């Protein structure tokens, strides 16, 4: 399976009690790579329950797969996001402390020359090179989220990566307070993923983000 060097970064921020963001980098039986990021909310402070509900489901479902070829990826992401939305909605309805909770979800199935992205909400996926930064997803924003209705309609995107250097998935705690050009200029410099991720996180904290800040940085070879 195709996989990029990638790392997951999260921080509650200085202005939040809890971290209601979630995410991860998961590998299936043939080492294909799945990037996941979720921004939860709602319920009786149950936002972390919703975002980690979806992240855990995607992890278990993906690790159960042997091979998802690129021509199957759109359908796999769409059907599983729909089923997870169904399960999360009813999990929340059955628990008065959770009722009303929901979460965004942006995720990406990695392939050799492309990535397949599914999105629900206002978390984002970007591609960045030395000269441009393109937001692949469109914010669904009040925000459309998973878990609040028995129906959900995720957007699917296929993006060739050949002429880019970084793939970025992030919660709105980053891009509400850091401009796209600030992100690009930070990434066009030399450095590893860890250091690029730490300066990007410290940059979000320096702009005094009042939200949970979470992102995945993936290097495109
Ligand atoms: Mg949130
Ligand atoms: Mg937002
Ligand atoms: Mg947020």
């Amino acid at each position: 399976g195709s996989h990029m060097e990638a790392q997951f970064f999260t921080d509650t921020g200085q202005h939040r009690d809890k971290n209601e963001d979630a995410g991860g980098i998961f590998y299936n039986q043939t080492n294909q790579q799945l990037l996941v990021l979720c921004d939860g909310m709602g319920g009786h402070k149950a936002g972390e329950v919703a975002s980690k509900f979806v992240t855990d489901e995607l992890k278990s479902r993906f690790e159960a797969e042997n091979l998802i070829e690129q021509h199957q990826a759109e359908n796999w992401l769409r059907n599983n996001i729909k089923d997870i939305n169904f399960q999360l909605y009813h999990y929340a309805q059955e628990n008065a402390e959770y009722k009303g909770m929901g979460t965004t979800c942006v995720c990406a199935l990695v392939f050799e020359k492309s990535v397949v992205i599914a999105n629900v909400g206002d978390s984002r996926a970007y591609v960045i090179n030395s000269r441009q930064i393109e937001q692949i997803t469109s914010d669904h924003s009040i925000t459309k989220v998973m878990g609040t209705d028995k129906r959900v309609s995720p957007d699917l995107f296929i993006k060739r990566l050949n002429f880019y250097d970084y793939l970025l998935l992030n919660s709105d705690g980053l891009t509400d307070y850091v401009k796209d050009n600030e992100i690009k200029r930070l990434l066009v410099k030399e450095g590893t993923i860890e250091d690029h991720g730490d300066q990007l996180m410290q940059l979000a904290l320096d702009n005094h983000s009042k939200d949970n800040v979470t992102f995945i940085l993936a290097a495109i070879e």
